[PDB]
């Protein structure tokens, strides 16, 4: 295969520098293949508490990279390309999370993962897509401050029956805007085809959908539904994903959907970064220190 040059160089580099290599759902299939532990926001956190490596490569997003780095202070986190970001988190800001505890007096602040370091460290509690129901669901309180996406925090809303108070204004993901008439045409070209949305998808797309759930409960749902044919409505990376545990099945995309920021990385860039170590993941300590409370909290409240 003409990839092998970069393939085996990351494999060897891997092992002789002691990294671990973590990687999101929508990382491209190439990097998917070549990383040790491949998942979604939660699952990766998760494992960011578990594993025992000195160094580790995290190829997604910069606020995945620094939770696992407030996770594991002491290691070495790098990403290949520092500027992978979510657009989402860029406006909500301490001055506007500041203004909404004012405004809610005591209504806890749950911060989506996505969402900058420096917001953690203000933020009661953090969630991901998988766990932010059960999450606020368990917070003692009626009203709770959600941030950054407005279609989680309301998706959350529905199933808790709780007030969710969403900041900042129109906070949303632009890849998880399907329109539902593409699930209106699917169901017409595959009628007994299951539909998989994620939460960040708008309430028309996930009320028409069978299931809504993270990128890791889609993963799960074919362990228990029989379908054929699954219909996926996130981010165009899962399907590789999906297609690897269950070849058995047909995955089908809702539409095409590409985060840009997640496509930054490469077998190229990856290999750069495993022969220069860069570049490196860093935080204030005092940002460790803060930050790290919400993220704990949120396994609290899980089990
Ligand atoms: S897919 Fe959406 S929410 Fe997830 S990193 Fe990309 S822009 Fe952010």
């Amino acid at each position: 295969h003409h990839h092998h040059h970069m393939v085996d160089e990351i494999l060897k580099l891997k092992k002789e520098k002691g990294y671990i290599i973590l990687a999101h759902n929508y990382q491209i299939p190439e990097l998917q293949d070549i990383a040790d532990f491949v998942g979604d926001s939660l699952q990766l956190a998760r494992k960011a508490m578990e594993l025992s490596e000195k160094k580790i490569l995290f190829l997604g997003v910069d606020f995945m990279a620094e939770l696992v780095k407030i996770l594991n202070p002491d290691k070495k986190v790098i990403v290949p390309d520092r500027s992978a970001t979510c657009p989402m988190a860029n406006r909500l800001t301490p001055e506007i999370i500041r203004e909404y505890r004012e405004k809610f007096p005591d209504a806890p602040v749950v911060l989506f993962v996505n969402s900058t370091s420096e917001c953690k460290t203000l933020a009661d509690v953090i969630c991901t897509s998988a766990n932010a129901v059960e999450v606020v669901k368990k917070l003692d309180s009626s009203v709770v401050i959600f941030g950054p996406d407005r279609n989680l925090g309301e998706y959350v809303a529905e199933k808790t029956g709780k007030k969710v108070i969403t900041i900042p204004e129109n906070g949303h993901c632009p890849v998880h805007q399907f329109n539902a008439e593409s699930i209106d045409a699917v169901r017409k070209k595959y009628p007994d085809a299951k539909v998989i949305v994620h939460p960040e998808c708008p309430k028309p797309v996930r009320d028409k959908a069978d299931y809504v759930g993270s990128t890791g409960q889609m993963e799960k749902i074919p362990e228990r539904d029989p379908s054929r044919i699954f219909v996926i409505g996130t981010e165009i990376g899962m399907i590789h994903k999906l297609k690897k545990k269950f070849p058995d099945r047909e995955f089908v995309p809702l539409e095409m959907a590409v985060c840009v920021n997640m496509k930054k990385n490469t077998l190229e860039n990856t290999l750069h970064a495993l022969q220069t170590e860069s570049f490196e993941v860093i935080l204030p300590k005092e940002v460790i220190e803060k930050a790290k409370k919400p993220i704990l909290r949120m396994f609290e409240l899980m089990g």
